[PDB]
């Protein structure tokens, strides 16, 4: 609708740093620079929505870094996500 889908494959690491969890949902904090989640167009303040198949909308921050952490080296990465710079500039906090 006026969102990001944005497909990538993780090398080491997915390269994203992590914030918010639970209640206010889970936001991009960091993006690697010139990693492959950046050339793809992730940037600090958008939304995660759901990564590959999983509903990112309602989960604790640490499930969250560890599901990214277990995501398979190599393989290709779909991302859903949506700019919400506004929200995270607050939600940091």
């Amino acid at each position: 609708p006026s969102m990001k889908l944005v497909k990538f494959r993780k090398g080491d690491s997915v390269g994203l740093r992590l914030a918010g969890g639970n209640d206010v949902g889970i936001f991009v904090a960091g993006v690697l620079e010139d990693s492959p989640a950046a050339k793809e167009g992730l940037e600090e303040g958008d939304q995660i929505l759901r990564v590959n198949n999983v509903d990112f909308t309602n989960i604790i921050r640490e499930e969250a870094v560890l599901f990214l952490l277990d995501l398979p080296k190599g393989e290709e990465v779909t991302i859903l996500a949506q700019k919400k710079k506004d929200v995270y500039r607050r939600i940091v906090e």
